[PDB]
């Protein structure tokens, strides 16, 4: 409804042409009845045209994702620290707009491919639109922009064939990384848990780059932007995400829209560090690095206010493919800094829109509109929708009255660079020698993950690498790992035949940070709209009855029940041939359906062994699992699923094993059924 | 004109903003110090800078100059009778109409006063969608295929290697593609009579060019074609006038256009069709799907269907002017086309030329191409689509959207159907059909049908055009086809340029002619309303002053434009003589006390040696209504060796006496006997 | 001949589509003699989609104009100032292309407008294309880029009706002019011979900008671009342009295009003020200041090498 002025309503009335007048759409016009097509069928022509100019080019980057509207509510009056209006009052709402993305894929590529993730949010403030264009990870590849395109083109598919469309597992990606020392961080953070986020809702955003406040007085402050998820963090596990990416590449588009829709729109506080200009070289490192993190333990987060995202598109051409975020978007209250990856950023924003949109009026589409009033001299363009009443636009002016009025610091609410900003010193295509450790906070982050979690990185750099043809490259990989973690580069090299260089300790430590773990960051707050399938039969009528009781108590507590069965009826949702274990959080079977689970079972209706593959899956995933009824031993017994298991339920009641199971979907995965080296 | 009020932008208060409502500067770069070099971060530069570089869209492949007008269509009836067409079928319906007048070949910013073709295209936004006719000011084609257009206009337009020359008919490339192609004759011999050089877009007509069909409820059809008759009579410039117009005032036509809708004169056409059955494609000495041929009026008389009237001017050129998309593919149940080749692939140019201009597919929602009704259809996305589109089911044969949108057709939803009556026999074939051969006999229809000093006038634009030909081969073939047409005329014209016509061939020759093409024999104007009055004063004679504010007063009650001409502004005195040209009026006064300035010794640092005796003089040998006002007139009209006996030459003591007859010589508009004969 | 590799023949040959397949474009396909035209009638589809996108959009100012292949030839080594290969050696020939323009107008307004004039040259280096993008004016309206918007929309049309095309003719381009007085002095120029040059061969380029020329050391010296005219300086007067832009509105493209043809090449000295970074404020005035000049009596001319024009283009659009 925030677009409602915008939209065409076709649920009545005669098929038009664009210029209303009514037409058919279903026969060419023909010289007789088995005659060729006439040049006059304008029908025709007008009505391919259209298909035929459809799309748009992708986004360069983050080519895949999906977006949904929601309000944004300020905590508090933050006029004590920034002048930016909509963060002026308690209370005070301002409707966004987010797109959540991969990085590499193109726009058709799986949702949980492993990579880095966008989080890009449209303030629609009473003072013009603000973007923070965020990802789910804090840190970033490269210090300079002007390295952009050598990161994407070395981790998009090699341009001779077009393979492979996995970004982290190919020689060109690796060369890069490993010539590239800046990428050490992101590359732990992209092969961690946070490479494949179990959903949108279950990732934070991050602005990553230092920014400034800044108050109406001209006083400034530097703040990050973290947008901390109320959905808590969850990973899938690498097995689980392959998989997953082959029966449903919708699945994190798919769960926020039904999110949305089951009336749980995902929440973030959105809260900031904030800091000293005196601090910039304070903490170790440099705050115009974007390489880096502030540690929780140096700078607390302040909330600043809720985001919920409630309302899903109406068309997601219109909405989601054409909105158009840019760092540009920028609101008095809040400057820029010296970040050299920041800086040019806020050039590519404004010009690959031209590349989208085909011309310079992009701001015009109603998704990149803002909610107040425009006053400026642009003019013309391909696509003008304005028709300007000014003949004057110019300033300065006396047949305008002088209008539009400057707006500064201190007139007309102007945006304004922060005042104390200088810069002094040679023109210089130089690299800040403060940027130059590259290998510590990488050493921080992999400290701060659980054993099980060092594990499965590990795992994601053996699997990636292993990949990689060139002999030169996996040893640089090598030498660049061993000045992370010698630990690292030995495991890594044990998968692929290598030894790892001596150990360096020049960077090594053992400090440690609060809030970037995942498995460390204990069971979820919520379990609304986690996944229970229930694994029944249509051949028993007590299979399906226990199924129906349990689906009463799963969904009074806000799960979302899927059972399961041979063939569709009243109360089954899908068929074991569309069923898989990456559909569930959670998998119970009801013991009236053992017999599916037996090595001898077959039909016709659905693949060999497919029951009980959806049981081992879950429980080799590290999912909750079990059987309500109280006869578990055939289905555990064919599963090899000890019953002793943590997170392995096996209750006679409905009640007991509801209270049970709905503990485990909370604590959501069971790392002790992982091996660790 | 909803779409257009929703999308209009008040910028008369407020703070300068992005496109993002973000309060800005935009007068100071951001530097890195007081004399530093510009900030990459600096967006404020940026997006100003980048809207600016990118305001610019191609100009239109053909009739690229021009400008346009709002106004209302009115029937004069419910015209059910011969047409379902909506708009048509009621006493007094209104339409709102948007026009754009044009050149042909000259690119954005070529003079409004070349000699050319003219286009007048007019869109109806009707009740049952947008109708447009896309039409001309000369009711013929240069050719007889779509597929030859590239052909005619890269002929005409300047030549490739140096883009030189700007005038259309004024080089080799142009008259070889006419002698080669004799099909062009009709059309040229239009071109080169005052057609190619109106007065103004209000004092020349507007025709569909192509047969129609008129498409009754019932099925039936009728052939016809659009004739747009000016209320404000037929004008043109001299030549030699518009040659010097195309230099002081590029912008003649589209100013003359906007001061006449701005002071209440909005100009007016009776819209007319000829209406014929289909049994007469053949009967009337040529194929009615010959674009190169009329209907003489003798032969199909005109019907009055209702009032064009132009009154609103534009809000932004750009947006309504430059972004209107015309296409004869814009057509409305009750209209049907015809198997014109030049109409069949004119259906196909304009839908696809839109997509160079506004770089993208959804052309048809800028404000001024939207339609006034509900669009329902299933095209979908396109950069820079403005819709958000509630139908999640948008395809053909649906149940999840209930089956909408609806099929439209003859039977049901008031649908655009072809004339069921129609049919297409025999080979698929590239060949011309031999009923279009004839491409002289209508050229002399044409040039026998103008007036002794018009013919003149025609052979003289031959003479001027043919004579910068370079080519002598080219000039030799030129005079091959003139000679078809009229031995006479290619005589006259091989005179000018030092070649032998060839022996008269009378295979085409005859002495018919035909009421309505001829400019020259149409009689006074019916209003004068709008014509330029410039007074010729002097700041140094009080009484000069009060004569030329006492002729004022009495020629403005009458609604002409009059300016009042001196050495320096001031009260009273529009324009300097520095600024006066004899272009700017339709006729010249001089008042009495002004004798002094018209002698030779003459001589002022405030204007040109001789301007003032160089307008009355210009003014005279163009044919205008010239005179002076006092009773010392004997002496002044002298000066100018121009004769007091002349028709069209005032003389009169008495303000009240000279305005009567002044004003009955802006009525005759222009006296020909001034132009020498062969 | 620079560009002959490019260079497509049809002085023989049988019409092809632009895939090489032999068809005709005279006659549209049609369901019998008198019938419609078909769909599949692919030679009539592809001949008008090319017609209909034949245009780009004009340049947004310098729209009209024209251009000429030539040669610069150095009349030095200049090592001694600059790193510049083209400058190099003593003979040292490099090819260019040059557009003469004026400003304002669209681009088939007459070239016989009072205006400020574009003089762009290429030099195709052997170390890359260098362009200096000057007009035949040495200052400009306006001090800061921001501003050039502001400075266009106020000379171009008003644009409720795109009237008029006389750029310093009407009451928008005056209220820009009278409240941005940095307008001055270009505006001057304008209004004298300089804004109705005789020709493009009569009229010299200028930088504006002070840039840099910098050795190889990487000192550096402040210097002004002055391209003087061999055929010497000259002017219409104000009524015969006005009556030019009427009887010859491409008066200038051909006068360059008849002079090429002829043998008549036009040439410039392409030449240089050089002061030291410590005078940027010593002349009176800032050397940042595109509104100003230096005196050649505070700074004399050296000339650089021979700019000649000798060779028409092949395709006036490609
Ligand atoms: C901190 C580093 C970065 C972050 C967090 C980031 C984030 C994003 C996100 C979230 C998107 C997708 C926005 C959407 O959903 O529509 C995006 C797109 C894009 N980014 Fe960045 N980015 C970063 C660095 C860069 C750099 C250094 C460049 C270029 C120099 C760049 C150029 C682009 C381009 C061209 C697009 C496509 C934008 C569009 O089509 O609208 N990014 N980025
Ligand atoms: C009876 C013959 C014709 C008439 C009366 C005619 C009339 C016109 C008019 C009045 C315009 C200007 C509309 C406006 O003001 O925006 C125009 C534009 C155009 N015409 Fe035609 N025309 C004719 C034949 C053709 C043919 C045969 C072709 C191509 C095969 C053609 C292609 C075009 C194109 C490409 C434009 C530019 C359209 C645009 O950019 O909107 N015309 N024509
Ligand atoms: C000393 C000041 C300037 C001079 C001497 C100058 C000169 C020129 C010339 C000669 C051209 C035409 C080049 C050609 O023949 O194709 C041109 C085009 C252009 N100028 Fe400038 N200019 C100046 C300032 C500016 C400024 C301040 C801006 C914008 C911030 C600007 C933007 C442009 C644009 C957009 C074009 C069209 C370029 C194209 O389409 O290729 N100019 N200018
Ligand atoms: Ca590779
Ligand atoms: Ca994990
Ligand atoms: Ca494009
Ligand atoms: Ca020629
Ligand atoms: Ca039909
Ligand atoms: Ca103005
Ligand atoms: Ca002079």
């Amino acid at each position: 409804s925030p677009l409602a002025a915008y939209e065409v309503d076709d649920s009545t009335g005669y098929l038009t042409s664009d210029v209303g007048g009514p037409i058919q759409d279903q026969t060419s016009l023909k010289a007789g009845i088995r005659g060729p097509t006439l040049l006059e069928d304008f029908m025709f022509r007008q009505k391919i045209q259209h298909f035929d100019h459809e799309r748009v080019p992708e986004r360069a980057v983050h080519a895949r994702g999906a977006g949904a509207h929601g309000t944004f509510t300020s905590y508090a009056d933050w006029s004590n620290i920034t002048a930016a209006s909509f963060l002026n009052a308690t209370g005070k709402q301002t409707p966004v707009f987010v797109r959540f993305s991969t990085v590499a894929g193109s726009r058709g590529s799986a949702d949980t491919a492993r990579d880095v993730h966008g989080f890009a949010t449209r303030f629609y403030t009473d003072e013009g639109n603000f973007d923070i264009v965020g990802n789910n990870i804090p840190v970033f590849f490269i210090q300079d922009a002007i390295q952009f395109p050598d990161l994407i083109h070395s981790v998009k598919p090699r341009p001779d064939n077009e393979i492979p469309q996995a970004a982290t597992a190919h020689d060109s990606a690796w060369d890069f990384f490993s010539q590239q020392p800046s990428t050490m961080h992101t590359l732990f953070w992209a092969m961690s848990g946070h490479g494949i986020p179990r959903s949108y809702r279950h990732m934070d955003g991050f602005g990553v780059h230092t920014f400034r406040f800044v108050k109406d007085d001209g006083s400034s402050k530097l703040i990050k932007w973290h947008f901390k998820s109320r959905q808590g963090k969850a990973s899938l596990v690498w097995e689980e995400a392959q998989v997953l990416s082959g029966k449903n590449a919708d699945f994190h588009r798919q769960d926020l829209w039904d999110a949305i829709e089951s009336g749980n729109g995902p929440e973030w506080d959105v809260c900031v560090q904030i800091v000293d200009e005196s601090q910039a070289q304070a903490f170790g490192f440099d705050l115009l690095d974007p390489t880096k993190i502030i540690p929780e333990e140096y700078a607390p987060l302040t909330k600043l206010g809720l985001l919920k995202l409630d309302r899903n598109p109406t068309n997601y051409f219109a909405e989601t493919e054409q909105v158009m975020f840019q760092p540009g978007h920028i609101v008095r209250g809040i400057d820029f800094t010296e970040d050299p990856l920041l800086q040019g950023r806020l050039f590519s924003y404004l010009d690959t829109q031209l590349n989208r949109n085909g011309g310079p009026n992009f701001e015009q589409l109603p998704i990149n509109m803002p909610r107040v009033p425009i006053h400026n001299n642009n003019r013309d363009g391909a696509g003008q929708m304005f028709i300007h009443r000014n003949k004057y636009p110019y300033t300065p002016n006396t047949l305008n009255s002088g209008y539009p009025r400057q707006a500064n610091q201190n007139a007309g609410r102007g945006f304004f660079t922060a005042p104390g900003r200088t810069a002094s010193g040679a023109l210089v295509r130089e690299v800040s020698p403060t940027f130059n450790d590259h290998w510590s906070q990488p050493r921080l982050f992999f400290n701060s993950l659980t054993p099980v979690e060092q594990q499965f990185l590990v795992n994601a750099m053996r699997f990636a690498i292993s990949l990689v043809k060139s002999e030169e490259v996996k040893k640089n990989v090598l030498t660049q790992l061993n000045r992370v973690s010698h630990d690292v580069a030995v495991r890594v090299a044990a998968a692929i035949g290598l030894g790892a260089p001596d150990a360096d300790d020049t960077y090594y430590h053992n400090n440690k940070t609060a809030g970037v773990s995942i498995v460390g960051s204990g069971p979820l707050p919520t379990i609304k709209t986690l996944r229970v399938g229930i694994l029944a039969t249509t051949s028993e009528s007590s299979a399906l009855d226990q199924a129906a009781q349990l689906r009463t108590r799963l969904e009074k507590d806000g799960l979302v029940v899927t059972v399961v069965a041979e063939t569709l009826r009243e109360g089954v949702d899908q068929t074991y041939s569309t069923a898989d274990a990456t559909g569930f959080d959670g998998v119970v079977v009801v013991d009236g359906a053992a017999a599916l689970f037996a090595s001898t079972a077959s039909s016709p209706l659905f693949p060999t062994g497919r029951p009980l593959q959806i049981f081992v899956d879950a429980y080799r995933w590290g999912k909750p699992v079990g059987v309500c009824g109280g006869k578990s031993s055939e289905v555990l017994d064919a599963a090899d699923v000890p019953e002793d298991g943590d997170g392995v339920y096996s209750e006679e009641s409905v009640d007991m094993f509801v209270e049970e199971f709905e503990k485990g979907l909370a604590t959501f995965r069971f790392t002790d059924r992982f091996a660790l080296d």
